[PDB]
């Protein structure tokens, strides 16, 4: 489920973080604009530079905190205020999060993998609650 979840992403969490990152730049290229360093590559080339799985590994950890420090898919309000109050998320609307989460489960769903994707579609429904709850247009 959800927890053994956390313990399989965690278990390889810098590919995941890439191949998901990937998968949400892709569906959504729209969303690439948030990330100026990252225009104008291809999948490759961006796992290819170092800073790239250096970031998204550090994303995807704080990530899994959030997730395992749940409760029944419900994200802590202050993990979720943290997430609000970060410098980097300044601009940025609840959308952002939505749609990251359907890349999310979307991803979950063609790994083949046993991932529990409903309860992570169900956390971050949970999660873009908390985030406007926290102070997120
Ligand atoms: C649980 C979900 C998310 C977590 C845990 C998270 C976490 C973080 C962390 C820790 C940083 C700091 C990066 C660093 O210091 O290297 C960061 C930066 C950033 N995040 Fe997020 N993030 C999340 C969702 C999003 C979403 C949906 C977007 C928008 C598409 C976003 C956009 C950014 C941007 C633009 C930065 C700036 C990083 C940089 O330019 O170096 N994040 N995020």
């Amino acid at each position: 489920g959800f927890k053994q979840d956390i313990a399989t992403l965690r278990g390889d969490l810098r590919t995941y973080a890439q191949d998901i990152f990937l998968a949400f730049l892709n569906k959504y290229p729209d969303e690439k604009r948030n990330f100026k360093n990252y225009v104008g590559k291809s999948d490759q080339e961006l796992k290819s530079m170092a800073k790239f799985g250096d970031h998204t590994e550090k994303v995807f950890n704080l990530m899994m905190e959030v997730a395992d420090r749940a409760t029944d898919c419900v994200p802590l309000a202050s993990d979720a205020s943290t997430l609000v109050q970060m410098k980097q998320h300044s601009g940025l609307t609840t959308g952002n999060f939505e749609k990251l989460f359907v890349a999310l489960v979307e991803y979950m769903r063609a790994s083949g993998q046993s991932f529990d994707s409903q309860s992570w579609d169900r956390f971050g429904k949970n999660l873009v609650s908390a985030l406007s709850s926290a102070g997120m247009k």
